[PDB]
């Protein structure tokens, strides 16, 4: 459901992100 809004946000700590049971956390950089 749109964890396209989420990828950003682990961008905030370390990474990018994916796409937890709705609201999502990290990818490498």
């Amino acid at each position: 459901a749109t964890c396209e809004d989420c990828p950003e946000h682990c961008a905030t700590q370390n990474a990018r992100a994916k796409c937890d049971n709705d609201k999502c956390v990290c990818e490498p950089k």
